[PDB]
């Protein structure tokens, strides 16, 4: 096959897409798994004076793979406004909806020079893109596997299992992982023992992600 | 017919259930809509030393309809733990499992009393409470219908929208409203418009609360 493709999707912005994506980038390629980190839409950004997006911090990583990439080639719809990619889009940029298919095909060329590519979301599943499209949506127009990025605070009960809901819901392989910060342990006492139990239960289970490095590119790479 | 109810159920905990709860009770009863607020399932409570749980809140305010009330009246499965009730429960209660039949009975017992029961829930709708039942499935149960509350920032597209899949995906009567905060007018700016757009292109739409106190009396009330 080409190289797989891997989503990473979110409970809340800042949950922790693009710290674990790089983690999971940085494991795989000292695996010997060539991995490349896309961020495909950005809001929020002003690349005329910051150079700490998230597409500037894959870009940094991912050249230590191909010196020629530029913020451009990772990287295809920007905007200042802190907001959904929908109402940026067309707050600032009215007569260029995003193109989804375009992203499709340019996502899947990376698939011809990498083992894994790996893809963060914005805002989350289902944050508006088009009028017609959410960011699951995306993923799932991208044949993509999911890895879905959870908090670690009272409430991330609630909310992976609003995002389990609706990923079962739809036709994709994906994972849920805990970005368990340094300096949490009241986790371990509070959201911890449900989550044993629900993993008892359930087919897919809720994992921690920085226990989960191995398990995460297996996930990635499996079958077709 | 006996009185309607209500539950209040939230995108995340703290997002404004009680708040919201004790001003529609207040509004229903000064348009002579008899209206009682229960907290059926409260943790993160220690009654010995502190009077303001959601329950002693909603003591204080039912008591000017009935002097008789006393918390036990009102809220059932009291816990310590800051954590989801099943957990709670487990760990401070092991012997008595929340029982939600038993639950189901007192809460339409008020039905006899009261116009309209609002019941304030917990934790979010997929918050465990026995081992096979959620705050949504209890709302299922009670055949109630439901409100739901959402925080006002960043975020609340995905968290409202999360939510309206699961609800859309069960057969119960729900509207989604977001409470929206004194002093908040970057909301306006950031997720309003999109507010709008879902609006236009869904049957359910999503409402401010502090714009809707009559029209979700009158949802609340409609019909059987
Ligand atoms: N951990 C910290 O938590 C903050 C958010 O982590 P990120 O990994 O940037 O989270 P995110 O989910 O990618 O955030 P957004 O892409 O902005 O939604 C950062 O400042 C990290 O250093
Ligand atoms: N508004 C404030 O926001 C805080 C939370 O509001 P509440 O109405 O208590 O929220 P909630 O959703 O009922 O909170 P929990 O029942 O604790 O989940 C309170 O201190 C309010 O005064
Ligand atoms: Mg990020
Ligand atoms: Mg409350």
């Amino acid at each position: 096959f080409q190289g797989h493709m891997l989503f990473i999707s979110a409970t809340n912005t800042n949950a922790g897409k693009t710290t674990c994506a790089r983690l999971l980038a940085q494991y795989c390629n000292a695996c010997g798994v060539k991995t490349i980190l896309l961020k495909p839409i950005e809001t929020g950004v002003n690349d005329a004076i910051n150079h700490s997006s998230d597409a500037h911090l894959f870009l940094q990583d991912n050249r230590l793979l191909d010196r020629s990439l530029t913020l451009k080639d990772i990287s295809f719809y920007r905007y200042h406004k802190v907001s959904a990619p929908l109402i940026a889009q067309q707050e600032e940029d009215p007569n260029a909806p995003i193109d989804t298919d375009n992203l499709t095909q340019r996502l899947h060329n990376f698939t011809k020079t990498y083992d894994l590519v790996i893809v963060e979301g914005a805002g989350g599943l289902c944050v508006p893109i088009t009028l017609e499209e959410n960011m699951l949506d995306f993923a799932l127009k991208l044949k993509a596997k999911m890895l879905l990025i959870s908090h670690d605070n009272l409430g991330l009960i609630n909310d992976c299992l609003l995002n389990d809901f609706l990923l079962k819901s739809h036709q994709l392989d994906y994972k849920i992982a805990i970005n368990l910060k340094g300096n949490n342990t009241a986790f371990h006492s509070i959201s911890l023992p449900y989550i044993e139990l629900f993993n008892t239960r359930s087919n897919n289970p809720i994992v921690i992600f920085q226990q989960s490095l191995k398990v995460l590119m297996s996930f990635a790479l499996k079958g077709s």
